């Protein structure tokens, strides 16, 4: 049988979204695939933490009752869920420099801008910003109001990438 | 049995056709073999991403709900179905170098020629380009109009290769 | 069947409080997780001691007849089980220094305070000591009686940390 | 359930007879050991090809409808399935050199001879070729018609090897 | 369940008392825990030997048939029950060095004194020797005739150690 | 379930008794603990060999029918089972040199002399040979006919080892 003896991955607490999301997703899919009940899951929790997360868990052990709130607390204390104005300040900080590919740039900008509350920004508003911030090497060939959707910007960008 | 715990293949976002096609082939074969349900396959999908493509998947999580739409969304950004004139200029940008076997050559040529729109070329036209493009080790013993079907070219090539 | 085959957590007698406390905690959680019965755990005890301590278990084996007395003996012979007065004279012992993240300080304070007997200190009393101990980079803009819940201290400290 | 999840033996197309023969042998023994049925093995075939060959399987997939024809195609496209006459003109090709252990020579000769069709050569016929190719450090004291069984050659060769 | 497949502990043949006693203790505890039959334990015994002791076990395989006789044969050659005058000359060849805790000292002294014939020393005779052996950090505050039982010496030592 | 997919140890064929004995013992205890039948065991045999043992097995595959003869052949071809006169020549070759312990010497001599046919040599002949093969540093203090059994030689040797 076995229940939370060890795992392939463990936790370290390094103040990053990707590591804690990978850890919590691997823990959830292991709990789903093994068949462990919810009552057995919380009691076998302190075998996972090894770094200074375990002296964090030594403090707030009595604060949690069920598996849901105890899993919610791990997202609350280590992932900051930043407010609005810092994210809005962050997008207008770094202009696109030279010798950088357009695709990774728009990829990083979309991953940065996806953290806002949903329903505030459709594809028209999002589409204004990338064209507005590109170098003059891109802005000469493609104008605004030609690229309606979001795929067409990358589509006309790759052709000017090819010729260069 | 199984709910997509962990497997061998992984993705990087290299922007080549071969790795992206191999990844989709391996995942779509494993899903049909192991017997994983259609809804349950999507919840285990960000366990495979490891790289710049995690930044990609974080931006378009709200776009796809069905597994087929997520598969087409994975195909659309990386392997973009480049137009015809790039392929036609690419099939003539490389001749056959010496001491190279005919099998890997005809495999790469068919894999590069299969990107065209289907129904635009018969069997005879493809057979013409392959005979003309080969090294003069083969053209002096294999003349045109002997072979018609695409298998007899390899059949008459491997004998001359074995004879050396 | 199967009880106490092997694991990573082994004990060696290094005369420090942290290592013996982590060992006793890990064994005590493993006993409740795996379901090992009380009377059967005493037989499989020297599979863990592979150190100088296996010489020690040959000397004082006959003093223990139950699992609780054996655990208390293993605590008593190696760890002096520090009382409350040294904890209270050790909490105010050190202050907060410059350029230190507030989360590490709060985690250290709660981890050092959770060893007290449970039920003697509610939430209002614990907060005052941490507020008093805080660095005057934090105490100028965050006064007492504005915070009630323990989360409010971290939530108002992160803004002053970001403001710089 | 479960059929062809993963293993160490993977195929890459390295154009050498030894690697493809070891791969076909290992897959053929795994099929009989694990109990994978005949019709179900064709679906789980491209989980092994993670190389240039996964491009090759997209080209010629429709030529195979059974497992035997697929195995023959995988043999035919990469390995020229050497006939008997090259084996007989390659066995006498090399002799025995000085300071060589007799066991390695007999193992090489039997491994190179076992690829012949079974039932055409009994035990008396094989002995003649090995005896003829023996290094005259061995042929002076061990003449023909003293040995009958194949073990007698090694058993009388080890004494002359030890005598030095 | 289990028929002695593989475990953690292993033997080397170091010719010290502690490692040889720890090995026999671990094996005799594992045999009683896992439920391995008396005859079946001997057939899996040369899987544990790794060293010069394999050369030892190859010589005396025909000597033992029962597990108890094989255990005594393993005890007889390595830990040879050295005579009394070596132990009596050894218990006085080492005084107590400074900054050394009393627990490891009394543990090593009892483990070295337990090699004597039992029934040759009462409880009173051991205590005087331990008192004579100790550093003058302890003798000035703990005088003779205060302690009688062997536990009260450690009880009156740990308080002076905590006071420092 | 599983049956001979892989193992912890595999085979290499390095002309040594200890390696092939360890391999054959691990294979036998794995077959006993897993519950594999005898018919399934021979068919799953060629997954183990990786070195030049596999081209040895490619020759003699048809020579074996059952598991017993196929396991007997592995001891026959790789372990030489030396005859009498070479073993009798080997024991009188190397005299005991200086600064060498008596115990490892008599251990190596017993492991060498145990390979003879059983019943030819009791304990009286062996003691005389051991007395005969030692330096004058040992022969002065202990004479023949004082040490009746075999333990007493080591017993009186360790005392002259101690004083030296």
């Amino acid at each position: 049988k076995g229940s939370f003896s060890n795992c392939t991955v463990r936790f370290s607490g390094q103040r990053d979204h990707d590591a804690v999301d990978e850890f919590i997703n691997a823990v959830e899919t292991y709990k789903e695939v093994e068949g462990i009940s919810d009552k057995d899951a919380l009691k076998g929790l302190p075998l996972l933490f090894k770094s200074i997360a375990v002296v964090w868990w030594k403090g707030v052990r009595r604060d949690a009752k069920t598996w849901s709130d105890a899993l919610q607390l791990l997202r609350d204390h280590f992932s900051p869920t930043k407010p609005s104005y810092q994210i809005y300040m962050e997008i207008f900080e770094t202009k696109q420099s030279y010798d950088e590919v357009i695709d990774s740039f728009i990829c990083k900008q979309r991953a940065l801008l996806a953290k806002l509350p949903e329903g505030r920004h459709d594809e028209e508003t999002e589409l204004d910003f990338i064209y507005g911030l590109m170098q003059p090497k891109y802005r000469e060939s493609i104008p605004r109001h030609e690229v309606k959707t979001f795929r067409e910007l990358l589509d006309r960008g790759r052709t000017v990438e090819r010729t260069r």
